[PDB]
């Protein structure tokens, strides 16, 4: 009984930071009917912008036109908005239509900063494109959107590896039953390294390393906060990454301990039987530029899978692809789709 | 002073040289490889990712001069044509990639060749394995052809066996972020051994690939024989490694206990350090492993217990300092 | 019009890739040295070049691509494949082994009647650059050069230079991709090249090409006014040339830049962004003029002047290969 | 006995640091960044390109020890409000890219803080500036600010300046394929500076972009102003560059005249190699420009010729030791 709105009702975004999400999220936007972006902002002028959404190192060139103009520049004929605020509080996200905003800066990943956009003559709900602890509703498309009634004014898309990680976990215990399970992710490098070995604002002593030139490892809070997307998994689940020179693409590694004996083909089935648009399944034997682009927030592995038999116990092995770029940006728009048909 | 060949003047070749340089009583006399001299004294005098040779390295006829001592150089594709006993080399270093067998191996052995081999690779199961400072221990100078096992068999053995020691291990699982090898096409191309992953651009992707050292480490841990698997995700760095081992134990432990047990473990092959250091950090060194106390997790869920530890490896140099090691103390028994 | 491709690799694939959209030509057989599952593999997944843009299915002796069966041979010696059992009038010789006329006519036999070599083939041979020089093609040759990749950005580039100003002479420099004959890690290279000897992936590479030297092979107006050189470096496609030159004409940037945009065509494109390598991944153009980085240099009376132009040593180098191909197919 | 201070703990500011303790009467005693002294010391510790710190680093209270030796750590964004003098610093290092002109760099020089300052960039007009071995004959030791030029200056400024003593040199270009640094972004995105190019993945483009090194080589040979433009490409490798020239000269000459020419010029600063060497080979040396005999060019096309003459340095340890080499000769003129 949610009453959602068809496609042809059409809802306006604002996005909040034009960065990888950002832009990428808005060149997804372009094939979402009832989904329009109407204003952008971020820190600087709209030919910068309009420039990195034109040309783009990992995801290939803008398929459509982008013309710069006074305050904004338009998207195959359409103007689009553009505004240089740096608090989100100042951002009139009304003037433009704006309902509901992209939180993408990664600088407001919070209920109590994420709501600042919040306010008169500004937007009426915001979904944050990262965790935003719990206090907040933590949605990965397709795994847990049961939990949205449009009522909410403040929710998270949850992480890049949450996404990856979560119909992998779920497909497990819904099957055999979750004891324990530590992670793995080997990772893209992102925007919050430094290119050359340097002080590092957040005061990573690793993130603080030449990201494009070492395996680097980090910590990863997505297993410990996946009870907030599999409930059933609250505290069953651990793990850390090791960030790698590649500019995007990722894959995560999971270990668990299972309830039931399984073997090998078990839990490839499994898997292939969760895919769906959202958890993808494969049998090649493929490497992470094969990933890059696609539109799974998911992709098991079934040439990864191990199952070790040593005495009675089982240790369990699952690997699954994503695009930490544009997986979790198609898991996004998916959630912010569903989002706004539904939203009060 | 035993005299030492190699065969096979590549990144293990050329860094064992190297090493050897810095070893009283071990001096290499001969190199075999598939090229002219000068190839050679340029790759040893210039390291992309070891750094620039020192000493000076001067070609000559034949081979080459280092530090005024001359080297040979001969280019013969078969073992068994490869007169080594005419430079007085006692001791190959099999180190090409391609004669990683007993049978193979042995082929260095004939009339004027070679009395001895070690191979810079797991050789066959009926070859001595041998991880320096884990299990030299099985030498006694009669065996005609060993083996100085792989990369992260070397970092993973000291890791493990400390382990087992302290607390003992019922099973385990292991991934090692490894850097591109030269087994790996620089651009997507055909695979000379069928492999569809090391087909694919080794500097542009991560890649997944298949790895032995767990499931035989028996061959060095033989209390371990059958309880290890694992794999290997190859990443764009020209060398420097890691490997991760998830296991469960017989005693429940902290992270603390742990830590303390391989800081107990520390010796001339096996490290420890708690800095939050990253690959570059650990291109060059000496450890064949280096126990990383700020990775260490201990999770308890219920009543059970995870443990992983994670190990770097300069799967260059470390695999290197290890192989010089068992080459030294393995030419000094050679009875 | 049925064709053979010799060397499934990097231009081989991406050739069959551009094959598909053009009708009238067709692939019937590859030949190199592996197995149907390596190759079909290598097709479907490109590190560089994305996914295939279609269906592939491994069989027995070859592989179908959207339903139609390709064969695949692993025949080592030109001499030996059997390329008329498939229908094989014109063959691609993309090996890197054959770029002679001796070598590639090795495929005429019965066998194939005809050979585009995707390389700088002799001095002997007819050397293309399409939209450039491919009027000097009759359709009676046996054996065709489609040139190296820098060629076919740097002529359109030349030719504009000298057909509005004249050229005096000129020193070249590509910034130029990585490629499959320099070693992944430091190692012994079996052409005795000691720079290509080391890790193109982690190296500023100085290296030698013949490209500025035979560019009067294309353009007989500018022979021996031209010489260069390239730096290779990290990146896994995707290069850059710059031209440094004396004209006959003095010249302003603007003058440039206009003869370069007038003589813009399917071949040699024109762009005022300021874009970077990966944005040239993929592209069809042969050849794409930067304008930002012209310079014209005037020191007293005399000028410098420099022009430089972007090409994907790839699908750029493909794109025109596949033109000339097809224009080369349609006579005979 | 000269102490120094270091304003930008960074990429050249380490690097300075870690030569210095190889320099007898030069001394750090102070670093002021805008961080806390565990990561400045970390960094110094370990570095990617350029291998772990030769001595032994331990974090304190407001500083770290190198060697025993305390060094005093402050996190000041004004340079007007460190206290160099507090810690008997004379000479400063401005190191952080942001105070790049006589009028910034002053900032440093009031009470409580110090005499003199050297720019570790282009400074303005009217600031001295300096590659060592080429033109450090222009200081007098009275001069408040000076500038240590640029990475690519330092490398091209021998190369130009023995062309023309030998053979006068007309006109040049200059391309210099370039490490990617740290004013470009890790991946795509905004650049604070405006630069469309800079804006994109460094360490995955071959990326254009401007330098102004050859039109002001003016400030170093001045019998060369006016006559050198350029530019850059940069492309992914961590450090290590490689500057090509192509010129016009007075006289005609041949490939071997120019090596020979070049060999004669070689010192400290300015080496000389036959070896076909990679950029991987020169990172961490201590020349600030390494001619490469193996590159150089002479096309001679009717009468006229173009001439190619290729120099590599470390963009990082080349221009810093020759940033140490002035700043040592600068202390002791003082
Ligand atoms: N792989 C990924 O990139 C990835 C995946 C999933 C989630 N995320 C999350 O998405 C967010 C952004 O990631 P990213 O890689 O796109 O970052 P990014 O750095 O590429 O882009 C962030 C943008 O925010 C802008 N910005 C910063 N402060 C601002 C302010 N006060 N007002 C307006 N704009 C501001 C910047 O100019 C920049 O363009 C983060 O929360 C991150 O954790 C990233
Ligand atoms: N990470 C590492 O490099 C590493 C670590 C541990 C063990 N290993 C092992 O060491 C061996 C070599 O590894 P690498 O990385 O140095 O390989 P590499 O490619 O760098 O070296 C191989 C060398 O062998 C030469 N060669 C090939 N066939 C020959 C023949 N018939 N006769 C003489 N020489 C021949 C080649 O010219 C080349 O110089 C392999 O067995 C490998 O598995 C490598
Ligand atoms: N890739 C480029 O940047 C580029 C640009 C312009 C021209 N070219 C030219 O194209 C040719 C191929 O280059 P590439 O980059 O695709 O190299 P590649 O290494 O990808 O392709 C070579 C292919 O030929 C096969 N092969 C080798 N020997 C063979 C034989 N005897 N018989 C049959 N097949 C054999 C190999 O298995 C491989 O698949 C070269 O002549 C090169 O100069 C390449
Ligand atoms: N790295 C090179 O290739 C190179 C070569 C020649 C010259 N330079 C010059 O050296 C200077 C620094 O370059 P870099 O490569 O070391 O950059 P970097 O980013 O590594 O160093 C800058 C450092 O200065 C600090 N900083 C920034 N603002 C500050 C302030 N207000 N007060 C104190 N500290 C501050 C930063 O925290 C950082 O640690 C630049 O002018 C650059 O042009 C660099």
């Amino acid at each position: 009984g949610l009453v959602p709105r068809g496609s042809h009702m059409v809802v306006k975004v604002g996005i909040n930071g034009f960065g990888r999400i950002g832009r990428l999220a808005f060149r997804r936007i372009q094939n979402v009917e009832g989904v329009e972006v109407t204003r952008i902002n971020d820190l600087t002028d709209p030919n910068m912008l309009a420039h990195l959404l034109k040309y783009d190192t990992t995801q290939g060139r803008f398929d459509g036109t982008v013309e710069v103009k006074e305050g904004g520049f338009e998207v195959n004929g359409q103007f689009v908005k553009v505004s240089a605020e740096r608090e989100p509080a100042n951002i009139d996200w009304a003037t433009d239509g704006v309902e509901i905003v992209l939180e993408a800066t990664g600088f407001f990943a919070s209920k109590e900063k994420a709501e600042q956009h919040i306010h008169e003559n500004g937007a009426k709900k915001v979904v944050i494109t990262a965790p935003g602890g719990n206090d907040v509703k933590t949605v990965v498309f397709n795994t847990n959107h049961d939990i949205l009634d449009g009522t909410e004014t403040v929710i998270s898309g949850a992480s890049c590896t949450t996404n990856c990680l979560a119909p992998m976990a779920k497909a497990l215990q819904d099957n055999f039953g979750v004891k324990q399970g530590l992670m793995t992710t080997i990772h893209a490098y992102t925007g919050d390294q430094m290119i050359l070995d340097g002080p590092h604002r957040g005061g990573d002593l690793r993130r603080a390393r030449a990201g494009a030139a070492n395996i680097v490892p980090n910590s990863t809070g997505a297993a410990k906060a996946i009870g907030l997307v599999i409930p059933e998994l609250n505290g069953k689940l651990d793990g850390a990454a090791q960030r790698v020179p590649v500019p995007t693409g990722s894959v995560t590694e999971l270990v668990a301990t299972l309830e039931k004996d399984v073997t090998v083909e078990e839990v490839n089935a499994a898997m292939k039987a969760a895919a769906n648009d959202s958890y993808g399944y494969t049998e090649d034997p493929i490497v992470s530029s094969d990933i890059v682009g696609i539109s799974y927030g998911s992709l098991f592995d079934a040439t990864q899978t191990k199952v070790q038999t040593v005495d009675g116990n089982q240790l369990v092995k699952v690997v699954s692809w994503y695009d930490n770029e544009m997986s979790y940006t198609s898991q996004l728009v998916r959630t912010l789709e569903y989002f706004a048909k539904i939203a009060k």
